[PDB]
């Protein structure tokens, strides 16, 4: 089966099987792997990756897409003596993930998202773009090939495509998108062809 | 099965499946979905995922390769009112396509082209490159992680690995592959491989 | 089968299959073909693909990880005539790989390692970088989204995330890792999970 519990180990002392909304689609060539919360009327395509296997849950919010080559895993946020690991854990809403991935959130084909790391409402995620050790804002936009590592984006600011943040100084300065921007519109474009592509392929499982 | 007709939207009243030449090898671990017409002595690797269900269709010419970890996809092509989107669709010899690729083209490992886009005759895409909303020219050169995002790359121009391409002012002034250039004959060895790949995967399958 | 032989090709005359330690998991996700050898304790994730199917062998030594996405692929070793093409050959230890991949590596998600190449022992290949042409030393850290093509990395030095390095001069000035370095303990953490969840995979099969 592609939807799988996670392995016994030493940070794992119980396995855990991926929690999936009736309304979602899990293509057959996708993997979706132990600790996992996946929302409602989200589509994951084929050959992406999310596997929870180093403790915490991986979150994926409602109406949500998680496209072609995607890969969302996470550093260990429990170690062997039973410790959290706190610098590896993100809180959201009074709650702990290692990934948290909010609502109306497009993954576009071959990024990755890593955690720790928090991604807002309303945020596209370009392609092969990168997010690691970061918040990512609401309403943000990671043109394809931009990455942010370490730092928080603000919400309602954009990176340009191939940009590669590491400083929170960097980050602060970034653009804003404003309705002229080219990507203003995108990610609702997506969100709404997503969630009708979720609907039809259940309809042909 | 990995060969997979698209699901019914608003956009697509009528599914369609993927025309493949009896020639072409796809690999089991690859998925083709939808409105896609793959050419004559193709080869097709591991973890590819080709998919048109935006509407329109994915072209892959004759001896074309599409390596490991490779996507192919577009933007929507007709609208919910079902009004043709003009500026998501190429013209190439007097039909529309969301992706064009042309022949003896090499699509190396986990590079992306993204519609709409064309890509001609006899260039190489090389490894973790990205091509969207660009026309590239025939005799190219992609070097790897090099990228071209809303322009036209005239023929015989090649981008230097690690360059993002995003103005045409940029596009002009790229320099030409000529005989002493490292990736000059690249494509052909690449294309010679490929076809005597497909031949013997298929006598094994 | 997701562990397949090689096909039969003008440089392949003998179909080989893949040598797998029987401590070494492979994921039934992932793909391995060709003339390859996998040591123990090795972990192999979902959607990673490691092809040798253009002549010599691939190796993946003892105790190191192929995470999610990655690809392994070499550029041919042997023409037609049955000539060995030198250029496209690393030597390792008196022996010929066209990948040669050391002991207690890790090769990050959606990572890339191209022969020929070779990649010394404990080693972090970070995630979505690139090595192709490039010989890549003990205790190194490729940082997320850097590459190394036509270079050597000298021992203990490590290349920032972003850094596209093509120039020997530049190689030569790299960075030294230190205690104090972000990424300093990173492969040793990585490997340590590593080889755990290998063990615990091959206990749910
Ligand atoms: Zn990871
Ligand atoms: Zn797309
Ligand atoms: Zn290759």
């Amino acid at each position: 089966s592609n939807i799988r519990e996670n392995p016994v180990t030493p940070w794992n002392p119980e396995p855990s099987a991926p929690v999936i909304d009736p309304t979602a689609y899990i293509d057959p060539q996708a993997s979706v792997i132990g600790e996992v919360t996946i929302g409602a009327n989200v589509m994951v395509s084929p050959m992406a990756s999310i596997r929870s296997d180093e403790g915490m849950p991986i979150f994926v919010g409602d109406r949500s897409n998680v496209q072609d080559g995607v890969v969302l895993h996470a550093l260990e946020t429990i170690n062997e003596e039973g410790e959290p690991i706190e610098d590896n854990i993100v809180e959201v809403d009074g709650k702990e993930y290692a990934v948290y991935i909010g609502n109306n959130v497009s993954l576009a084909h071959q990024s990755q998202v890593h955690g720790p790391a928090a991604v807002g409402d309303d945020t596209f995620i370009g392609m092969q773009a990168f997010v690691f050790k970061s918040k990512v804002g609401n309403n943000c936009v990671l043109e394809p090939r931009s990455a942010a590592i370490g730092v928080t984006i603000p919400d309602g600011r954009y990176i340009p495509a191939g940009m590669v943040v590491t400083s929170q100084a960097e980050a602060d300065k970034l653009p804003e998108v404003t309705d002229d921007y080219a990507y203003s519109h995108t990610n609702e474009a997506v969100v709404y062809v997503n969630v009708h592509l979720a609907e039809g392929y259940k309809e042909t499982s």
